[PDB]
């Protein structure tokens, strides 16, 4: 969309290190096609959890996490921004319908994925109530990249709200079950794409693995590390 779009719903220093504030050929390019194909496929009425639509919801979200230069409150801005910017669809052609789309297949993409790990009530648990938080995660993760950049304690009592604010969400999906909770840990340590769209640079998930292992260490028992 124009730069007038971007300057209205950020401010002159975030504009400094958001990518989409460049003006880049190659990038307006490839929106062009992400936007375009999201279009066709919502034009056919595509199920969401076709590979069609996981590979491109899997595309847009990578897209995404480059274009906000990996910043999640620069996510945050563009959520708001689609929903409420009111030239959005003649600037840019994105609709609501088109994000629940996207958000739903990227969804369907690891759900496919966790099929594999759990039982029948596992998945049928993850599946009933994958969405029901999923939109806090990206004021979390602000919140952890920002421990993380001021060198807070794990173990501080603010970085144990954290890790308990993580298990929260974690446990609105995965459930409370520690036996399944140790499948999701097993498929995160092996699928690479269950990690995928969660704005969590290598730096920021060490400091929550650091968190929630204080938060979960048990007295006896192999310890975390």
């Amino acid at each position: 969309g124009s730069m007038k779009m971007y300057d209205r719903w950020f401010s002159q220093q975030e504009l400094q290190v958001l990518p989409f504030a460049e003006q880049d050929e190659q990038r307006n390019q490839t929106w062009l096609e992400l936007v375009g194909e999201a279009q066709q496929l919502m034009d056919e009425r595509c199920p969401a959890d076709e590979p069609r639509a996981i590979a491109l919801a899997t595309r847009w979200m990578e897209q995404l996490e480059q274009d906000t230069a990996g910043r999640p409150e620069f996510l945050t801005r563009l959520n708001e921004m689609h929903a409420a910017e009111p030239q959005m669809r003649e600037q840019t052609g994105v609709t609501p319908e088109m994000i629940d789309f996207i958000t739903r297949a990227f969804a369907e993409s690891k759900l496919a994925i966790w099929a594999r790990y759990l039982n029948d009530e596992e998945l049928a648990f993850t599946r009933q109530h994958y969405f029901d938080r999923l939109m806090e995660w990206p004021a979390l993760v602000a919140d952890l990249h920002r421990a993380c950049r001021e060198k807070r304690d794990p173990a501080s009592p603010g970085g144990q709200q954290l890790a308990q604010r993580w298990l929260a969400l974690f446990q609105s999906y995965a459930g409370k079950d520690a036996q399944t909770q140790q499948k999701f840990r097993y498929a995160m340590e092996q699928e690479p794409h269950l990690m995928k769209g969660t704005w969590m640079t290598s730096e920021v998930l060490s400091w929550l693995q650091q968190a929630i292992g204080v938060m979960m260490r048990q007295a006896q028992g192999l310890p975390p590390n």
